[PDB]
């Protein structure tokens, strides 16, 4: 729960920044 709520954090950073470029692509 409590450590799962960092790894959430982080995914909705990374989908910022990789996908931002391409998302199928």
């Amino acid at each position: 729960g409590a450590w799962k709520n960092f790894w959430s954090s982080l995914r909705k950073g990374f989908y910022d920044g990789e996908a931002g470029r391409a998302i199928r692509r």
